[PDB]
């Protein structure tokens, strides 16, 4: 069995002075089709492999590709999976919760670098031989994520860093709790990054949340995004800060709103300023299909 | 909701004196995938993105990719399009009226540069940051047409030229009108292109018309093109001729033949000769899916 | 009418010594969708296009293209097809059945080079204007392939050698007979390959057959393979033998078995010892969708 899904969006992206001799405002827009192929079993066990095929504005030649394979077998809410695999600093819960605007994008989201899904080729050719494996699995409410990345399998392991990553995360109806912890993340040596973050659901249309980050090697340092949503009929409205310990850094922050317009429909736009005093705005929709 | 269709054509393609150590007849075929997302809402609104994927003989590293996404919105008869779109010269009707062949080329087609939806990807990286807004709407039997292309978007607009087009056809039973106008077409400064045509369905099996144009920056300057078909069962007949001003020409003409040997399949055959005397041939079938 | 197949397999894949620095060891793994359009008639005559997208582990820019179509129309047990066609040596019956493990190898399969199939695009170029023709028909249990293969179309042909193919199979319930012979094969001028083969089911369990070859000009010689399988249950054991004239070869040899674990799923494992005294083991699952 073959499924294809995905979505389109596009809208306004408006960056302060982009560039000398650049437009500040452009039309940033993002295709995505995920081809899915499965195979149930009378056993209970599936089968399943993904291929995605990504286009966004400004892309190299104009083209579009598919990315590297993603395997997985699932049983008994247990899943194993192997290739371009997700990772587990990237799947927990609660991290991306700041993120607003059609692009869903965020200053309050770690300010680290990890291995996570790629989404395309890479013409460097440093995807190559990227191989990871990884493992989920669901006790109660909770979600439990391992992953194992090897940036280049082909070669001697003594050679090479691998990345090993876990996270957690838990939810009844008001509280939410989530950390992960990643070692040598993105394949640099003693980059290690742990997140922990928290919400709570203070209403049915409310939510305030905190994360807390060690960036590793960055030179972010430390950080911590408060972030928050409400809605009002179809409309969400939604705000965050986030402050770093680099030196000098500033407050990031930004105002967003989301306006779901039908099943599948979301109309978004936010206001952001980043820790180097960047600003950035938007406006699109996202469409499902 | 995501759905395929496409076409597959293949035949014999005879060009007289192609090149030194060249075979004249060659196998030419083509495959176009086209993939279609589309989301409709209860509001009367539907939400699409479309991508190509196209194969043709000869193509380089013998490989197909997907070219540059297109997005659109349409609400009653009105339609919106961002990205790779179709353009006002090339999709108004009557323009393409005389192609014949399973190729479906002519030389009394306009000899100009333009924009027009692209198939695939270009090596050149020229494409990269093309960008195009498009409207169309219908009144009557009245179709408008509305398109806005801008082929580097990212650069500040008083460095680039963007192509601007506008169009209308008409048509009741038996005559079609058709006109155009582009200005600064392909990007080139100064080159304003301009069409006009007239057709007349002279029976339900004939029809002549006559299609005039301005090529612009061009050199072949103005230009001519009558072309007639008629239908007997399902064959259709079908002739051209075309002049252009530029000294010392040749006057073009084809003749060639449909045959529509089921709902979905077409076998076409023609032979054509050009403005510099070049002598081309071609027969094949074409099957849509 | 557009349909999608394919499959996706994973496992360990050994190899002895890979080399220096290297791990003999790896997760290899391959996704291969197929993009299949067709148009049935009310005539019988059936038209199909088809692509092929395939990804392998280590594929170079860690992405996945298409490769060149392949156009067929089928009536009356004959088909015909045109550009990346299936050829006569590569498609004849009983060639590959020594193959085992879950990648499907086997040292006992053909030691000569010959055209096939292309599954990928090829960044050299080669492939740019290759096109074939090959015509399939089945007379009772009888098998008849013809493959024409034309490594460059748009050359003069008196400068390119061209390759030809014909094979025929037949099988009855017990006995398997198969030959074929191709000329310049693989475009190489003088390497004539031919084929024989035959089997004996010599139960509803067990089959052994003998497969002999003449390999043209590759420096392997002659060669024989003996195979033999067994069904137990899900659980199918193969084993087979291969020599090669070449001065100094070994014996090759493999040992492997096959579970049927559920419709369209697989899995497979074996060891081999190759001509050159090459260590080669694999176990993983194929499944298909
Ligand atoms: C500002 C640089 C030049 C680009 C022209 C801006 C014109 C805006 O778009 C007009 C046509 O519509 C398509 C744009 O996508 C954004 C629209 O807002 C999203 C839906 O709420
Ligand atoms: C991103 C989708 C893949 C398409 C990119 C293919 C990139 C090919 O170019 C690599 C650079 O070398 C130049 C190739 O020669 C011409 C290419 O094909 C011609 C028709 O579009
Ligand atoms: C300056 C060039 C244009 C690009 C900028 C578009 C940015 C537009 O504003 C973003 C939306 O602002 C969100 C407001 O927060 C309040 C939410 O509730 C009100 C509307 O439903
Ligand atoms: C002329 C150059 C060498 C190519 C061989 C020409 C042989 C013609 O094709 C024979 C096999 O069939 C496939 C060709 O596609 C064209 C057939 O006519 C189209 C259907 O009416
Ligand atoms: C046109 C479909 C896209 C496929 C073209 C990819 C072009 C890649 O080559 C660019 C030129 O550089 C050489 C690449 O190295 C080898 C490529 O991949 C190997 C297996 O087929
Ligand atoms: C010379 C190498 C072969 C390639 C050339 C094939 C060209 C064949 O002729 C094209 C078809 O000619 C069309 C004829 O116009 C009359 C139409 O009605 C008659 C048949 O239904
Ligand atoms: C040996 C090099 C390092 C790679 C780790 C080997 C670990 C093996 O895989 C563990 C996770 O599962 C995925 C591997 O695919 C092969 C499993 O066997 C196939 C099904 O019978
Ligand atoms: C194999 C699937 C096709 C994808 C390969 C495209 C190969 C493009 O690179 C050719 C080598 O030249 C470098 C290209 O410049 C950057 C590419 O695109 C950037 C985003 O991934
Ligand atoms: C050494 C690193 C791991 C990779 C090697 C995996 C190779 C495993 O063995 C292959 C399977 O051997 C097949 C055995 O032949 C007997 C068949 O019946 C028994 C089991 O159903």
């Amino acid at each position: 069995m073959i499924s294809l899904n995905g979505y389109g969006r596009f809208g306004l992206q408006y960056v302060e002075d982009r560039g000398v001799g650049l437009e500040d405002t452009i039309i940033s827009s993002r295709l995505r089709i995920n081809i899915v192929g499965t195979t149930e079993t009378d056993q209970g066990v599936t089968f399943g492999a993904a291929l995605a095929m990504q286009w966004d504005d400004g892309d190299a030649f104009a083209g579009t590709a598919g990315n590297a394979a993603q395997f997985w077998t699932s049983y008994n809410g247990v899943t194993v999976s192997v290739g371009n695999v997700d990772t587990a600093f990237d799947s927990v819960a609660l991290t991306y919760a700041s993120a607003m605007g059609y692009e869903a994008s965020s200053f309050g989201d770690a300010q680290s670098s990890f291995f996570a899904y790629n989404s395309k080729y890479d013409a460097s050719g440093a995807l190559d031989n990227y191989n990871g494996i990884a493992v989920t699995y669901s006790i109660s409410g909770v979600n439990l994520y391992l992953s194992y990345v090897d940036p280049d399998q082909t070669v001697d392991s003594s050679l090479v860093t691998e990345e090993f990553g876990i996270a957690a995360d838990w939810s009844n109806d008001m509280i939410s709790l989530a950390a992960a912890y990643t070692t040598d993340a993105g394949g640099i040596v003693d980059n290690d990054i742990a997140f922990v973050g928290a919400a709570y659901k203070f209403n049915d249309a409310g939510t305030v949340g905190l994360n807390w980050y060690d960036n590793g090697l960055s030179t972010a340092g430390d950080q911590v995004t408060l972030y928050g949503n409400y809605a009002f009929g179809a409309t969400t409205v939604r705000a965050y800060v986030s402050d770093i310990d680099r030196a000098g850094a500033d407050t990031a922050y930004g105002i967003g709103a989301d306006y779901q317009f039908a099943e599948g429909v979301k109309v978004s736009g936010s206001v952001q300023s980043g820790f180097a005093n960047e600003t950035v705005a938007d406006v699109g929709v996202r469409f499902d299909f």
